[PDB]
């Protein structure tokens, strides 16, 4: 009967429904806890089955992708498209070519998704999909019939107002530019708003390619300030060395931060003087090289397979790779060499246990689908710019993507005090995120 | 041979053509009066069948809406839809729900709405839709089933570019909420530009729910100026108490007016200290109750069943319920009374009787094509921001609707000067509306 | 290097990639066992991935189905369709609405019709959906409801020569008619060959009802024809109680034959010299009622409700009901009785470890997919009759029906002839069903 | 092996593959002839078969026009839609009407298309279209019912981000009209940004009548700068008395120039003090007449059909009527007689000798891909304005003209000194048209 028991139930429904799972699972049980708080201040907030229908995808889509390789072989992988909600928008997300790809992933990052897009205050719904497919060590050639084997499906389910999809893991510029050709040549159309994440050439929007690291450092800036801090003289530590990582690090350092060491999924490196980042992008981007390169070509900078980059001494951590990277253990040594600020630069990097240590440490913590919402906010910028044919400068989407970063700052903020719990970036986000979809879900039927 | 004659002979076939439609009659009479004028000056406005081409709709629906109530009993009701003209813009108008809805009404209203749309400088054709389906007494789920049996044939012959709905009678937030929530899943498209009059996490524009009140206030404030008076210490009398009537009460008391009445179809409200606006809404629109109730629990507020709301001494009337509300003797009654100013917020509230009386008694009068545009115009507006992706603030949209609006006032002023019908409005509204949606028929050919 | 490294390599990977799916797994792997010997002597049947592409699914969808109660209680359901194999024709397959629906369970039903299908010999791919929706106690309208939420959806993916659904558990008549009624709605197109199973006076076909029945029996007139066992008179222990086995059962004294009783998930039955139809039929479809209804009567019939359906004195055996009725103690006390043929109608009815137990113990099989693909054969013929506009006499497509049972047999024989496991008719059912599917891929390209 | 070699022979095929199509021949000669430089120095610009898939049209359509001429007598045309390249944009070029017209002069206008829309900035392929049909001596309802039959074609293979077509030779306002008007007629959509060229009350832009003649004369003038003089003073032939010859002398003369005489097929008109603009339009759009008529009814101007109107010593030479119009001869003509600038308002009028001689005599030469740009540029911003649903001002649009014709000079002169050949414009315009073009097309894959 109490709401404690309501939202319990429907949760071991959803692991009954969704067996095997368990990174969505993981989703959304950190929302449900949310949501327990949103529904003993607010009851009508579960009226008309709006909680199932929000964890009940609207369509999801897994297809066959066949391509042949550059010896003639012909293989098979598994592609998908989670549509999850789209009562704010066009369904919107990126897709991952990575090969533990599987739909219990697709479903968290499409959910998170959700509640992500909502706080961007721009309109767009949630999604995510992706492939089993493996980029790496494929030619552009194999990369290419794959990305239109995959697009002959896909098509029909996307749109500019239907589903506009984007990158993530193993999906950078290239991948999209060939997603987006391909696009063409089946709808005849020149649609420049079914994909973000394009060229400049051929309708792309400036600050996208920086926009999830200029933003996570714009979201952990916005944290140090309301603690009395600044983010100038901090030491950083951040994870990855792909496309959220780089502009993270280079807007930590332009900002007057140092960035003490980031990481491949091979290992990590130490850089206590910071990073030369012209130097890490020739390595990762030109060269496709590992980051122990880096630390063999730079001097001060030394590679490491032992132990774990946040076995480092720091202020800030930045989870800039891939979900659960940061655990209980890493947390705890963190929290015990003085890091005050944690920000997720990725999706769900940090497990249950890591964030229950941050708030029992008095850790400071910026949930992902809050302070990596810098590179959605943007695509919607692409969108609004294909949309209005127009195309903006550098300088004013940077503006825009800093002064909304500045806004979900605020809306978490405010909501987690409203609410009882401040400081809880987790539990603001969460709620905010959650009551504009439900208010626009209301508002338009059983549908 | 005359002039005369020949528009005289058209709307006698007219008759013929559309026998059993005295609404459509009323509003195709007063129009084709006015191009009279146009024609003894520019005899080339009658080519190439001009006139027989404006008076036929493009394209009409009716078809059956099906529906379930509360009781698991199935209702069958009508639905229409008249796309009328669009050689301005897609057929743009709204949906009028209430038992008196038959064919002739729907085509009065998409008839009028093209001269309108003309009228208020953006690019939107006319048309109008509804049913006889009657919204009171039914449930929200009741409603909301038919809102989707009604979207289920009417998704088909709707778009973004080819017609856009919006509310009207019995049609307000609720219903458009419903209407868009369905037709996304019918199209499975989220295609903002659909509807307007849409919520504001989902589409909307800012001053829309205002923007027809505000706007017929707004006019009448030009014409009252026009005169050497000011709108602040006038006396004003607001018939019915919906969308329009609400807001046209809350702009008028703003400016510092008195609305000394209102009322609904059941009775009427003398309010000599003006009304409270917030308490009128809680009635309205929480309680869906009488305006009886309102005088109930309103001191100085007297309910009556007799006599009529045109009965109070006024210096401004604003009929803003619906179609010939307002007759001959109602119109003696209030110039008798000191009334020296009408403007329509209303579609047609005043009888052919009662707009001579105005012309005889020289009563400034503001026909609702011109003085209730700031509606579509405003609805514009959200086609607009819809198209561009973009949301504007309140102020920039209602600094918007107050230009369009003034402009309105003096096209009216100026083409009624230019044709020898100085003050006119009817004339110069009716005119300037022809002249636009002519020009682009004659050069788009014979379609 | 040898072809059994091939095979349970692919098997391998299979099990990461539909990891939680073993009924899935099951029907693959007994595939795969039959492949082992096409491939040792036809080596070309694996060129350009033919089996990768084979045994994934071309497309599958999962939607949200929601839907409205009669008390205004909104529900979630989750609805499926999986479009498996088009090489032969659409998407071919029923839909089943259960509560223990699952995308494992729609995959795996989807992937036997692939062959099943191809062994009719008609042109017809494969596919299967449905819902975890549980249309027990739920009433016509709630029924009605479900069906066009679910209709909604699927309607965009189906269609005459793209995916014709049909009937299955919890989709009977009545919600076939429900679903057809919908289709159209959203089509706007009396398109009668986008479902089978449909009425007389609407597109029906005249032997579907009685089809899975006669199949079973037409099947078994080349079958045991082969042995001896008398040309009559013998019991049939018919395992289920909806379409498929009362209509087995139906197909009774063709020319002179003793049944036994039979069953549901609640009791079983013991008999005389017979079990006369006209009293199950009234029970079991018009009313609906428990085998509790039909055997508090029927001059002899009596009710078993704690022990086994296979403890009855056989010498033949018919279940139709669902995968995985057969196991270790009944298998093995099916052929203990002196106890000998066997022509299963359900979808897998038997499990792999009562395989053995009739392998081993030399009983004659008539396999799932052969024996009871009248029901799809029939479907196929309601196919045609609606391309042509064509509705045919009885007599005349229950002779086409024997005809195309015949070569289904035929077809069995012939091939596990020609690869030396002779009458294992599993073997040549499976074989000859792979061969035809295959060579179509092949012609087709890779696609 | 050299790039001089590879290049010829790709030339020597696309002659075999294209035979009897002269003017496609000599288009992609001058550009073939600037790749060679492009190639010398960025070698990987042919990679991918990417100069192959340029010169070869994405698609082309032929198609019959049967129309009805006003003796009720049936006339067939012939009709062409030429969608050469959209890496940048949605096709994009105009329609021409003219009995010379041809496949092969639709691709060389096509060709030319997607290298002038590259240089523009804007988001724009290259496409053409036309037909054989000749409007001379047609009726208004006779050009209405050709352009409807050649519509009712042509509005499949178009669309606002498919193809938008717009004027050309032949193709004035009057025919988009009707274009436009049987476009929404046969797709039932008021799709503004279909076509371009349209009215102002009907979608669209301020500017667009006057930008190719404007933005030539923009071109000019920065042509003139860059030598050290200036346009105001100068003597100015501009042949042609079309819509391009038309808004050149209109703009030439405010800015000082003196248009010393202009031109249509039948011979040319000397004007020594200059043009009266008011009087040549009503000659040309009110009465439909020749030049002579102006020379009759004008004191001081003089008809010539003997001669060249090349024959004229002049400081610039503007030729704005059509392809090869300008000659070996008339060059040496131009050069002795004292020319130092020709600039292109139309497309191709110099012949190859024509540009040798310029080349030689040291007069600087402005190519019509550079030169006439601003047509094709205000065309694009009025897509811009229709996606937006918004309209401009004259003063902004001509604004946003002359930034961009600056900004195509400033890059022709650029590119041509940064590969070696300073002041070539031509080498500067194809090289900078091509890179943009290609970069978009490397990246999109083989489509
Ligand atoms: N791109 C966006 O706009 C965007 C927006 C919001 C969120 N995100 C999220 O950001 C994260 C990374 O995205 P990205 O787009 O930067 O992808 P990316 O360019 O592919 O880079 C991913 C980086 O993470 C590394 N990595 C993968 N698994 C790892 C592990 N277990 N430990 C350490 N490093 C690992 C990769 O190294 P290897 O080469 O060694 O695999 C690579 O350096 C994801 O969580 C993604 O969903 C991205
Ligand atoms: N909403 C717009 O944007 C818009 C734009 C331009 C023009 N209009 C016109 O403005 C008028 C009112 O529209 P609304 O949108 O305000 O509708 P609404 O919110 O449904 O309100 C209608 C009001 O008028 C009263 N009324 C309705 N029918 C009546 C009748 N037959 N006799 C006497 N009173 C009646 C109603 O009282 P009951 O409850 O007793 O029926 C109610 O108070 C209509 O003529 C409409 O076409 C509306
Ligand atoms: N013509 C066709 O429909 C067709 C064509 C090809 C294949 N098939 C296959 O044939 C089978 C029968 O389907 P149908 O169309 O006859 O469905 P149906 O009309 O809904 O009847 C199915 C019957 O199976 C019973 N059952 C459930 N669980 C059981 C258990 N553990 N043991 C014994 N019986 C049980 C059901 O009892 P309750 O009612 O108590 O649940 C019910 O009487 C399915 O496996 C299907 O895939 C059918
Ligand atoms: N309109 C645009 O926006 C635009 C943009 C870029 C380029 N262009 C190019 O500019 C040139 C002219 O364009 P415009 O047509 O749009 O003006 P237009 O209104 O069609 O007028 C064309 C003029 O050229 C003359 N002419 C046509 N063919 C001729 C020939 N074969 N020999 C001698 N004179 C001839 C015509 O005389 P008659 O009346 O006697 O035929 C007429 O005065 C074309 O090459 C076109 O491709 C136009
Ligand atoms: O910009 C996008 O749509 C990709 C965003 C995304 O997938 C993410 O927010 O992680
Ligand atoms: O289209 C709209 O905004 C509703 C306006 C309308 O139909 C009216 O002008 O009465
Ligand atoms: O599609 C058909 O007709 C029969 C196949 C099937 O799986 C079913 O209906 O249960
Ligand atoms: O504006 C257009 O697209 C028509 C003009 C054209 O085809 C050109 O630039 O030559």
């Amino acid at each position: 009967m109490t709401v404690d028991e309501q939202v319990s139930n429907y949760y071991d429904m959803l692991l009954k429904r969704n067996a095997g799972e368990p990174e969505f699972h993981q989703a959304v049980a950190e929302v449900l806890e949310s949501l327990k708080i949103v529904l003993e201040k607010d009851p009508h907030y579960a009226d008309y089955g709006l909680i199932q229908r929000l964890c009940e995808p609207e369509r999801q889509l897994i297809f066959r992708v066949p391509w042949v390789d550059d010896q003639g072989q012909v293989h098979v992988n598994r592609g998908f498209r989670v549509q999850f909600n789209s009562a704010l928008g066009p369904y919107k997300g990126g897709l991952r070519f990575h090969p533990s790809v599987n739909l219990g992933i697709v479903k968290f990052l499409g959910f998170e998704q959700i509640f992500k897009n909502s706080l961007t205050g721009l309109p767009i719904g949630g999604g995510k999909g992706g492939s089993d497919f493996d980029p790496k060590g494929k030619s552009d050639l194999e990369i290419m019939r794959f990305c239109q084997s995959f697009m002959t499906e896909l098509h029909r389910h996307i749109g500019e107002y239907r589903d506009v999809p984007a990158g993530d893991i193993g999906v950078g510029g290239r991948e999209i530019g060939y997603l987006f050709g391909h696009y063409r040549r089946m709808a005849n159309q020149h649609e420049s708003g079914v994909l973000t994440g394009k060229g400049l050439t051929w309708g792309g929007s400036l600050v996208r390619t920086e926009a999830t690291g200029y933003g996570c450092v714009y979201f952990v800036s916005e944290m140090i300030k309301a603690k009395g801090e600044s983010i100038s003289g901090q030491k950083i530590i951040v994870s990855g060395s792909g496309n959220v990582a780089t502009y993270a690090i280079e807007k930590a350092q332009e900002l007057g931060a140092t960035v003490i060491g980031f990481s491949d999924s091979s290992g990590w490196v130490h850089t206590p003087n910071g990073v030369d980042v012209a130097k890490l992008r020739e390595i990762k981007e030109v060269r496709r090289a590992r980051v122990s390169v880096y630390a063999d070509e730079v001097e001060g900078a030394t590679y490491h397979t032992d132990g774990s980059i946040w076995d480092l001494k720091c202020d800030i951590a930045l989870p800039c790779a891939t979900q659960n990277e940061l655990n209980g253990e890493n947390a705890k040594t963190l929290a015990d060499n003085g890091c005050r600020f944690v920000a997720e630069g990725a999706n769900m990097p940090s497990t249950p246990e890591a964030v229950e240590v941050f708030r029992e440490r008095d850790i400071r913590f910026g949930p992902g689908k809050a302070a990596n919402a810098g590179g959605v906010a943007t695509s919607a910028l692409e969108m609004q710019q294909n949309a209005s044919r127009d195309s903006w400068s550098f300088e004013y989407t940077d503006e825009r993507l800093q002064v909304i970063m500045k806004n979900i700052f605020k809306t978490c903020a405010e909501t987690a005090a409203e609410y009882g719990h401040e400081n809880d970036y987790v539990v603001g986000a969460n709620i905010a995120g959650f009551k504009k979809v439900a208010d626009a879900m209301l508002a338009q039927g059983v549908i």
